[PDB]
């Protein structure tokens, strides 16, 4: 299914990209080592209601695996994702979430495709940009 660039699913179900090699059943605690700065905590887990936005954390996440997407369910409150929420557009139409809580691992989607491979090395392009220039802030 080729991500539509803010379209939820009917579900509302919590997606979460990656490439840890996650299974049904895992619960996972806040605290690993972020994706965009080496040797940073996260105080939160990141999850989202879109498909594209899903791929894209499949795709960016550190490792050497494919991407993949599990379904989660969060065990505490969820809030913006300030990342992406009025930075650009108004409010957060990628539907992203975070949350200081535990989530469970409930099941894992199989049928997606990610982005063009042009499209991806211009997101990594833009990111490695915004390091250079020391304007890659990461809220959490
Ligand atoms: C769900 O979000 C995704 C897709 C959105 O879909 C889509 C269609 O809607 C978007 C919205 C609503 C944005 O508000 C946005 C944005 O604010 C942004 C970049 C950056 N794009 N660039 C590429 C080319 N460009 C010329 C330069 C920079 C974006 O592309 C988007 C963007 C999209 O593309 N940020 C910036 O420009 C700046 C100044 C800083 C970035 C800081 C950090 C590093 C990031 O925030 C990290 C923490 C992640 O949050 C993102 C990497 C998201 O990855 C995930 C997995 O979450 C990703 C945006
Ligand atoms: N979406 C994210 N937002 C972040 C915000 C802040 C910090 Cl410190 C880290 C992250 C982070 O690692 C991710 C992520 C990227 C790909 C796969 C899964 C998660």
């Amino acid at each position: 299914n080729p991500p539509k660039p803010f379209e939820v699913h009917e579900s509302g179900a919590y997606l979460h990209g990656t490439k840890a090699e996650l299974k049904v059943g895992d619960r996972l605690v806040p605290g690993r080592e972020s994706n965009f700065e080496a040797g940073r905590i996260m105080n939160h887990i990141y999850i989202t209601q879109t498909l594209d936005a899903a791929v894209w954390g499949a795709e960016l996440a550190a490792g050497e695996g494919r991407g993949r997407i599990f379904i989660v369910e969060p065990e505490g409150a969820i809030e913006d994702d300030p990342n992406v929420t009025d930075k650009k557009l108004p409010g957060n139409p990628t539907r992203s979430y975070r949350t200081r809580e535990p989530v469970w691992i409930v099941g894992e989607l199989t049928d997606w495709v990610g982005h063009p491979p042009e499209q991806l090395a211009a997101m990594r392009q833009g990111l490695e940009e915004l390091r250079r220039k020391g304007l890659a802030v990461i809220y959490d």
